[PDB]
């Protein structure tokens, strides 16, 4: 069965046909389109900036999530969780990105931009409407209550999204434990959902920063990372009309190993070209960025000793120099060193919060959101477009019905059953962007904060670099009538 | 010249023709429409709640603003500002609602939802593009920097919007003062724009809470407050299908005097009916609400002694009782006492922040935004609809131009000149909702947080009370193509 | 019966005999002594600074407290408290300064530096040991829990110290109310001790800043304020060896009226001298000081228009000028304008927190604490010195008793009965400085933060101005043996 | 040369002679005395509680500090500091405990309780009076400014006290670096004193928690830890009259290894007794205490799996059980589980802040401070008692001199030279408790917050357990005269 990284690999395998009409032809197929929420005149962009993980380096699915899952389960068992966790196995059909974990009640929630509950799952049991009112009287959560609610926003969170559901299901059904509203009881030991969640969160961090996940990734890069020969071509085209920079949270050693792989072709920008080191594609390279803090105060600007991969002692005070690698600093480092203002910058990333929302809101940067799942989402949205149309029709009929003073009822049931049918085509937690006719929190933040978005940053290759990406003018309801 | 309260008074004078087809006929004229951002099934609404000032009690314009202006200037002169302030006179053509005062540089700003500068005015001098980059390098402000930026969000802020521009203009041009980036210098006295702004803000508060403004309003209610005979009819219709409540920041004595006027007709809900006291229209009356805090922790629930208008000593712990008047409490007081959940409640108000955003985001209430200016805005938007169309056309042409590698230039100038022409038809600070093709912060918050909105809450009279207000389903760009 | 302001008036009436040996003779009588906690070489002091209220202007007792009490009770009755409050009457024998009001349980507490309970009074009923453990299991309070505990530190707090005890007693014994652990219940109205306390606190503030207290004080200054002809003499002697400044929280108009009275004699510094305006005694005059904030960030430095008593608009940026009066600013204003460092400054005040602790800890100023009660305290401490000696003896015997494995018991009772006997000689809440052999919080803060202290600042007149006030070197226990 | 752990080992070697008159004889020699700041009736103590590191487990000096120093220097060199650091070598004559590191200017400071500078050392250069005013205009620091000032309060801080001085000296004198007010410059790399200090701090933590320090300690316990056969005797005597508990920040595995060593004798409480496991001496054992947080909210109470040394999953909710080992929790865990109030508890520790100040102030616990250096301090204070007397005499003479209007000058120089002579007998940073006649911050906090204190907790063995430790009643200056 074809995953979303599979469709990315297919396109990644194909060479760049830069014939002008092949590009137009290519960029009307929606897989290869750049989609536009707010209008952007590429001619005015002076700096193209990049995230790395799941932006330049898309990890293959479900291999990477499975590996992260396996390593996280073993960290938990190693710290004392029960051995039965080792029989868990990652199932990519369950988790959708952007879910909310309620650490009070142990539910995964899919919500809209206002915190309305679209899906509620306790372990693997999907709680429906009336049952959810017992815990959510108004069917609503205050998502800015970040002490209770954790939003699982990155593809790095997909393993723990599934794992948390596994854990709830396990403790709920294992007779050694007694279920309570707020966690599980085994004699004089009480395990709250909240402390369960913290352990999972800690295990994921540890696996990434003290465990073996990076090691296992780098020793089988072909198994775990998508490679695309068109990347050096896109970056060198960008270098011709402007400056290119890298700003990543990862450290230098991991960044160097991953980026060496991403440029490991028998050629440079195009076949026949001398191969060039990955660093030569960037006017500025910054690691340990600590985004989103990076877009505020940031941290002290350091200089990487690239021979040892350690930071040099002290704050770096000097000029932008060929060959230098920076660590920490802030968004103002980029602006100062490349002589750019926020709106001269297109920053390309995959973290809707850490890359897009914060650079937009706090600095006025232009934004490009990479959504790796979009390839699969697009395939499903077109296949089952019929169901969405029926959903629209049923809503219009439901209105032209209330306006005539138990028919309104069978429609509401028909609406709920089409919604479910549509949602199941994406997975058990439904599409990334909606549940039926109701848009997700994630969808609404994409529209709000990503000026452009696409299945992959590479789709920029298919647009001339003076292109004006145009969204339609937005009208308030009273401006139409 | 016809102000926005003038169009509200015209409709306010007309009797309710409750013939079913006259209502349909009436509610297709846009002045009398309820506009829909998100869909709402009125059948499911159990409680209708109300703000008072500029919701139930719309103050006549420009009389009320002029009075507030005059009293505020006299408070300033009385505390030491120069006597020339007394020659100021309120000019309603200057201020638009929702402007941002930059206390650092002394500018009034009209911004979009992202903080991009649409208009910059220093005193009465409109700073244009390149000049604004000197202070706004990226043409952008971080509007959540509430220590520097004050958003003038209510019609109560219209006098001080004009006054601040008056003050900057005066000090800038009076030779006793020397202009600096950050304020004005008169020998060894330095007056920052920030301290100037605080004085204005303080003077407005004082005028409202220790000055004579309330006194002068209540002694000529006919001069200062719109009255509508259809209000008791709307409220009694609401009482038939649900509960009605009042939740206002004003105190009991001012509330009683204003509401007595709003119901002061020789009849009750309709002509021929016995007149009823205003309190009998409400299942729950709450004053000193302290919104938006009201929608969080709130404050301690007190009980008003309605004979004296003072609070009884102690926290009120009892049941909802006929005749009782509440003070403070929280949104949960309403929910508890009327046995409602957030989505059973339609709260009707005019404070985009204090009434709508906070009740929506923090409690999941349904929202109705009253926008008194909308009558005038609608008259202008239709009159000069030609200019907006040309604006759309020029943007489409500007794109089909960049896509062909100094023509792009004269168009950009034509875009800037139509934008200006369009904006001047609303006033010197343009429409409440846009500058040309760019929507304002205010417009974007209306769309985001007001489920319904209208020139007046009374437009609900023209819709049957099982009506399903329907917005179109929203699609992301990739969902269309 | 002779109050503490009475002994201050007696000394205030006597002329300055500046014969060198009369001064030595005078300053060995303890009423007129300056007492020394840490050593201070007056020769090194460059600036003498002053508080006004209860430092330069000592209010007569019990007239002033009675007036503040009467006006505070009437504010409460006027806001809705019951009429029986008007029969309350200030009783100076009850309150001691420095008591702690527990807003949770409605008790007045006398504590030591560690929060140990020395006295607990609910209304007028003194709770003893075992009964107090019901609410204070460890007989201890965390006095830095300023949300629950209010320390009544100034002589301005003496009326509300008594009033709070009156209120608790009244509600406790009035049959309309039902006592609970945390307040009082009258049907559906619950009045917590905490909300009771806030009303009292608010009523005191209001009386001082919006009521008639200042008016009534200034129209009978002879009834309410101690006057001393030796004050202009002390200040002019200080001006000869250094700079003098005034830094008070009171506003200019009240300060001017009070200081005019304090210098209203038919002469200047000494009899025969031309009278001089009070301002001529000060190198720097600062009102609206907002201490203790004054000793941190402070506030913006303003300049008083002394003709109108209003502040000039703007921040004052100029030099120290003859005749100028300052408002707000910070401790650094003094240091800058008088060219002094913290340890060149002796600041003389009566607020153990607002004047002494904060200037010492945050700025390293030298400190002089005025304790008006000390005259009365000294009279009592010497009269009943016998009881304290017996207290010492009983403790030594109690030790040489435990060290020999129900005798230890009758001693503990004898210790408790002498303690009570001693305490009652000062008033119902005992001495300011101790309960028996246990020092109060207040006493311990005097020793810790007041370099010098005295019944009145005027005692400095009796010491030559190169005098080295010497405390004994302090030794830790292991340094003696 | 005899260090302070040397004198502790001598006493540690001697067997307990429990003859009643040998105990009296022993506890009058000051090495073996318990010193008394506030009176304490041991008869009333119900729970004896213990810290471990530098309380029960005193590390030998200078071996332990040298090892910590060596491992910390290697961590720094390993992270990039220059190789010359490896030639550093710990010098125990330099650092005194309780010094303040000013991260702004790179000075070590010895201060008094008010922040007055007693000693200022930049690297190894002792800055004197007038030179210090350049950076400390008022010769004073605000020690509660914990962002700038770090107080080196534990014997664990002795290596980094010396190291920081080494680092400043090195960078100051190495010609590769250019000295600035705030740090050091090497081309485009600027190393602030603050970032230098953070690295040192981080290196010490890392060495303790991820490095080899614990490993190296546990493999040569005889080299690094004082052992005393009288410890099991003291604890079992305590168990007879009350409950004993352990509350330590260290984890279970390190605690078990250290405590096994402390009880590793061929006998139990006394020679001839069966050996008992260290756990059997405690009614409650708590590790991972996280003091001082422990004395506030604390953390979640966990249960240690003593077989694996890992925590069991979940919060422990059960009763106090024989054999159970607790982790985290709060001071209230002790109180609940042992049924004690704060003043029934004597907690014995060496952290003046983390053990004594916080338990006293926040919980009202009785306190015993272990000061390992006191043995050496006592030896020096008695040897050079002559110099302190001369210091007293010179102060009295300096006063009887000012009181007679350049003699006052040669005395001030004589005072400064005796002070220096006295201080050098303790080390280059002087006594822990004073510089000449001025007490240190540390000394003043001992007097304020340690009810009892001693060179070792074992001195309690020499007092019968109904003993009343008596301090003299404290008198304010006016209470003497
Ligand atoms: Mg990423
Ligand atoms: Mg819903
Ligand atoms: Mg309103
Ligand atoms: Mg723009
Ligand atoms: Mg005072
Ligand atoms: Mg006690
Ligand atoms: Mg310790
Ligand atoms: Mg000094």
């Amino acid at each position: 069965s074809t995953s979303w990284s599979d469709r990315l690999q297919n396109a990644a395998d194909m060479p760049a046909n830069m014939d002008k009409h092949a590009l137009k032809k290519y960029r009307r197929e929606a897989y290869h389109r750049v989609f536009v929420n707010r209008s952007l005149a590429m001619e005015k962009i002076k700096c193209f900036g990049f995230d790395m993980d799941y932006t330049l380096a898309v990890y293959k699915s479900p291999e990477y999530e499975s590996l992260g899952f396996e390593l996280t389960v073993e960290r938990l068992v190693s710290i004392g969780y029960p051995q039965e966790l080792l029989s868990f196995a990652y199932d990519s059909t369950f988790p959708t990105r952007g879910l909310v974990f309620d650490t009070l009640y142990g539910n995964l929630l899919k919500v809209d931009a206002y915190g309305n509950l679209l899906v509620c799952a306790h372990g693997f049991n999907f709680i429906r409407g009336p049952e959810t009112r017992e815990q959510y009287p108004n069917k609503f959560i205050q998502r800015d209550d970040t002490e209770r609610f954790y939003i699982l926003n990155t593809l790095f969170n997909l393993p723990e999204t599934y794992l948390l559901a596994c854990l709830v299901d396990f403790f709920t059904n294992c007779p050694r434990y007694t279920s309570c509203e707020t966690g599980f009881k085994d004699g004089d030991l009480f395990m709250s959902y909240r402390s369960m969640f913290q352990d999972v969160r800690d295990a994921v961090d540890w696996v990434h920063y003290k465990g073996s996940l990076k090691e296992k990734t780098v020793e089988n890069l072909e198994k775990y990372v998508v490679k695309d020969g068109k990347l050096p071509l896109l970056l060198s085209r960008m270098k011709e009309v402007g400056k290119v920079f890298l700003a990543t949270n990862s450290d230098y050693k991991y960044t160097d190993k991953i980026m060496t792989y991403l440029f490991d072709f028998p050629h440079g920008p195009k076949p026949g070209s001398s191969h060039r080191p990955w660093q030569s594609y960037f006017d500025l390279i910054l690691v340990d960025a600590r985004k989103p803090l990076f877009f505020g105060e940031g941290t002290v600007l350091r200089q990487v000793d690239t021979k040892t991969g350690k930071l040099k002692i002290g704050t770096y005070t000097g000029p932008l120099q060929h060959g230098i690698v920076y660590s920490g600093g802030s968004s103002d480092t980029i602006c100062d060193l490349l002589g750019a203002k926020g709106k001269d910058i297109l920053y390309i990333g995959d973290h809707i919060f850490g890359d897009i929302l914060k650079s937009k809101k706090r600095q006025g940067w232009r934004t490009f959101l990479v959504i790796p799942e979009l390839a699969q989402e697009l395939h499903v949205w077109t296949d089952k477009s019929s169901l969405f149309e029926e959903l629209q029709s049923l809503d219009i009929f439901l209105a032209e019905l209330y306006k005539h003073l138990p028919d309104i009822s069978s429609i509401q049931r028909r609406i709920k059953k089409v919604t479910h049918d549509m949602d199941m085509c994406y997975g058990m937690m439904g599409s990334l962007f909606r549940s039926g006719s109701r848009q997700t929190l994630f969808a609404s933040q994409v529209m709000r904060y990503a000026d452009l978005y696409a299945a992959s940053f590479i789709n920029l290759l298919y647009y001339p670099f003076s292109y004006l990406f145009r969204a339609a003018h937005v009208l308030m309801p009273h401006e139409s009538t």
